[PDB]
């Protein structure tokens, strides 16, 4: 299967007319979250294509580990890896990994979906965080999602996670068996 994983941006009301960036800082009591949220594109619901595997808090933001599980959606995504000029155009001629390149180049963003800052005052009653989604738009932060098949590969492409926040991160990837995780919603068009 696919792995994801990138610094998110925490972001309230994320469909809505006013968008609210959280600042790290507010959200880190709600870490580390290891239960699976799902993986949407733009945050819409009808789009998801995997299961996040872990939130944590770590020295330089919060990161966001990742499965995409959705067969639909891996399988359109390798043909057009393969077979669409359109999504090869903005990626470097000839890669040797096509998937894997067009994933980071269109949907570079990570966006973890929170409840606004008004409740986490004090103390929220229900869940904190919604849902990660993949995002070609609104990006703050720097640095970009990385897509790879070998989860430790993806996480130690960030030269700003430590070896041990690494590992940290990888107890919760690797313990789980993407196979048992439900299949997605996504459905693909052809
Ligand atoms: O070729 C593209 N799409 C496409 C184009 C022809 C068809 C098609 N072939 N025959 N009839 N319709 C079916 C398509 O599926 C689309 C269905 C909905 O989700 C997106 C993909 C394309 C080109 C550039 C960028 C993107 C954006 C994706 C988002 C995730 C994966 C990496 C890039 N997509
Ligand atoms: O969801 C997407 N595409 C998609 C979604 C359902 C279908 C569909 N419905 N029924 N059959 N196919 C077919 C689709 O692709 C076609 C429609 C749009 O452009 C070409 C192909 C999508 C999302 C983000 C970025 C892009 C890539 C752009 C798209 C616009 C042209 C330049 C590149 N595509």
């Amino acid at each position: 299967g696919l792995y994801v994983g990138g610094f998110v941006d925490v972001v309230s009301c994320p469909k809505l007319e006013q968008e609210l960036y959280l600042d790290p800082d507010q959200v880190t009591d709600y870490l580390p979250v290891t239960e699976p949220l799902p993986i949407t594109i733009e945050h819409l619901p009808e789009t998801e294509v995997g299961w996040t595997l872990g939130l944590f808090q770590v020295s330089h933001g919060i990161f966001c580990t990742g499965a995409i599980t959705s067969p639909a959606f891996l399988e359109l995504a390798s043909r057009l890896a393969d077979t669409s000029h359109v999504a090869r155009a903005p990626v470097k001629n000839l890669p040797k990994e096509p998937l894997l390149e067009i994933l980071h180049t269109w949907l570079p963003g990570l966006s973890l979906s929170s409840i606004h800052p008004r409740e986490l005052s004090q103390t929220p009653s229900g869940p904190v965080f919604q849902h990660v989604s993949l995002c070609a738009l609104g990006r703050r932060r720097g640095t970009v999602a990385v897509y790879g098949h070998d989860a430790e590969w993806v996480v130690s492409r960030f030269s700003s996670v430590s070896k041990s926040e690494r590992a940290h991160i990888l107890q919760h990837v690797s313990s789980c068996r993407l196979e048992d995780l439900s299949t997605p919603n996504f459905v693909s068009p052809l």
